[PDB]
């Protein structure tokens, strides 16, 4: 599923992401924009052989099981394929764990490089919600 901007903002809000660990809704929408272009099916292979999955490009090195990342963990206790669903519940629940791990949203390199220190509220501006 490719979400609309305001559609994704609403789904994230419903699942308790606005202001989670202090990160406003626009931070999460901005992160998703640059990680997946709002496509729940986005997958990308990393140099290390791990793979990033879903709307927030959650990595198989620590967070989900894909069966093909040696020496990995599955800290969200989920198959990586659950992160590609049209229903974002699994991605949101696992993102809550990630952003609580100590470095906040800097866990997402694209958030640090493309969202952090910008007008992230632009990403939810005009949205009813
Ligand atoms: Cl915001
Ligand atoms: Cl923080």
């Amino acid at each position: 599923k490719v979400f609309g901007r305001c559609e994704l903002a609403a789904a994230m809000k419903r699942h308790g992401l606005d202001n989670y660990r202090g990160y406003s809704l626009g931070n999460w929408v901005c992160a998703a924009k640059f990680e997946s272009n709002f496509n729940t099916q986005a997958t990308n292979r990393n140099t290390d052989g791990s793979t990033d999955y879903g709307i927030l490009q959650i990595n198989s090195r620590w967070w989900c099981n894909d069966g093909r990342t040696p020496g990995s963990r599955n800290l969200c206790n989920i198959p990586c394929s659950a992160l590609l669903s049209s229903d974002i519940t699994a991605s949101v629940n696992c993102a809550k764990k990630i952003v609580s791990d100590g470095n906040g949203m800097n866990a997402w390199v694209a958030w640090r490089n493309r969202c952090k220190g910008t007008d992230v509220q632009a990403w939810i501006r005009g949205c009813r919600l």
